[PDB]
């Protein structure tokens, strides 16, 4: 009963001027009891973390060019590129924050808020059954304004929301697939935020993000800690 988040095309080649166009879906409605609707759209560049596009649906974050414009209502959303060109190329993802767990689309290959600081632990290579504890330091903003979120990513399978912390009261809201073995914690006198992932497997393998965001949504990312998991 977790939300599923569908895109199409999957990949959609296009040449420098031309339009473009992608499609998300949900299988259930994106409208929150509250009147919002939480569509999110994110860009990830090759080697980058992802970048915020349109929050709730059609308003651009600050630096958006206005050819990116965001529509669709209920279970069916569209984003439009109109002047594509050479900085577009890359990974789009639909994100739906109305219902825990939040969810992303699959992505869709296509072939801002430069103060704000999020910077992580480097990467671990670790044995099945071990712990990682690893950091995102924050700064450039007010840690305590915002909320911060933690996000899978493996190789070729896209992203998965692990769940949210507060700072500011250290209240947390997670996903029942990380719940138990994914914690989160921080401390605000170094605006630090940790996440300690346990017992880890082989499938725990990915990077993993650390983002600011609202209560809803993320919008500027971390650049990601590298875990592996190997014997």
């Amino acid at each position: 009963s977790d939300v599923v988040m569908t895109q199409t095309p999957l990949s959609l080649p296009v040449s420098l001027g031309d339009q473009a166009s992608i499609s998300c879906r949900s299988s259930q409605s994106l409208v929150h009891s509250n009147g919002n609707t939480y569509l999110y759209w994110y860009l990830q560049k090759p080697g980058q973390s992802p970048k915020p596009l349109i929050y709730r649906v059609s308003n651009r974050f600050s630096g958006v060019p206005d050819r990116f414009s965001g529509s669709g209502s209920g279970t069916d959303f569209t984003l439009k590129i109109s002047r594509v060109e050479a900085e577009d190329l890359g990974v789009y993802f639909c994100f739906q924050g109305t219902h825990v767990p939040y969810t992303f689309g699959g992505g869709t290959r296509l072939e801002g808020g430069s103060q704000i600081q999020l910077q992580q632990s480097g990467p671990e290579l670790v044995r099945p059954g071990a712990s990682v504890k690893i950091s995102c330091k924050a700064s450039g903003y007010t840690f305590t304004d915002y909320y911060i979120h933690w996000v899978k990513q493996r190789p070729g399978e896209g992203l998965e929301w692990i769940g949210w912390i507060y700072p500011g009261s250290g209240n947390t809201k997670y996903n029942e697939k990380f719940k138990g073995k994914a914690t989160l914690t921080v401390d605000t006198s170094s605006s630090t935020a940790y996440m300690q992932l346990s017992s880890l497997t082989s499938e725990d393998s990915a990077v993993y993000f650390c983002a600011r965001g609202g209560k809803f949504a993320m919008d500027y990312w971390g650049q990601g800690t590298s875990v592996t998991v190997s014997s």
